């Protein structure tokens, strides 16, 4: 079940989560 490609913005976000 994968149905969500409507976001292109996660790019700098995935950043944020090596911060984590």
């Amino acid at each position: 079940k994968a149905k969500l490609f409507k976001k292109i913005g996660i790019g700098k976000f995935l950043h944020s989560a090596k911060k984590f």
